[PDB]
C-alpha cells in the first residue's frame, strides 16, 4: 500500500492524517512518493554524555544529556523545514562530527560500513529526502541522502 516503513497517522492538534516512517523517523503531510548498492548522505550529529566518545571538535567534553541533544536536533529540523536555515549551514556550524568541515557530507557507502540505524535510515531515504532524529552510539543524527 505504502513504501517501505511508512504508516498513516493522525495529527493530535489538527485531526488531519499525515505519514510517518519508523525507519527514518520522517513525517510529512503528503502521501509519500512511489534498492541500490550504494547511497550518498550528509549528516548533522549532536552528541551527548552517553555518546561512544563524549567529545568533538566543538567541545572537548560534551556534557549535554540525550534529552537536551534531541531538543537541539528538533530545533535544527524546524529551521531546515521552515527554510530559515540550510542543512549544510547547520551541519557546518553545529555537527559534532568532523564531517562538519565538509557541510556534513560523508561520501557514498554500502550496507555494512555504517552503524545499523544510520544505515537503515540512509537506505530508506529517497534521493533528496531528510530523516527525522536517528539514534546511534555516536548520538542523534539528521541525515540527508544526496545520491
Ligand atoms: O568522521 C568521518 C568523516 C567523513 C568524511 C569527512 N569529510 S571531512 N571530515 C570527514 C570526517
Ligand atoms: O570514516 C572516516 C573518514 C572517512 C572519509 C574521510 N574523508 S576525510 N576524513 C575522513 C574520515
Amino acid at each position: 500500500k505504502l513504501p517501505p516503513g511508512w504508516e498513516k497517522a493522525m495529527s493530535r492538534s489538527s485531526g488531519r492524517v499525515y505519514y510517518f516512517n519508523h525507519i527514518t523517523n520522517a513525517s510529512q503531510w503528503e502521501r509519500p512518493s512511489g534498492e541500490p548498492a550504494r547511497v550518498r548522505c550528509s549528516h548533522l550529529l549532536v552528541k551527548h554524555s552517553q555518546s561512544r566518545r563524549p567529545s568533538s571538535w566543538r567541545q572537548e567534553k560534551i556534557t549535554r544529556t540525550k534529552e537536551e541533544a534531541l531538543e537541539l536536533i528538533n530545533g535544527y529540523i524546524q529551521k531546515i523545514k521552515s527554510g530559515e536555515e540550510d542543512f549544510e549551514s547547520l551541519a557546518s556550524q553545529f555537527s559534532d562530527c568532523s564531517s562538519a568541515k565538509a557541510r556534513g557530507d560523508l561520501g557514498a557507502f554500502s550496507r555494512g560500513q555504517m552503524q545499523k540505524p544510520f544505515e537503515d535510515a540512509s537506505f530508506a531515504l529517497r534521493t533528496g529526502e531528510m530523516s527525522g532524529p536517528v539514534f546511534t552510539d555516536s548520538g542523534i543524527h539528521i541525515i540527508l541522502r544526496t545520491e
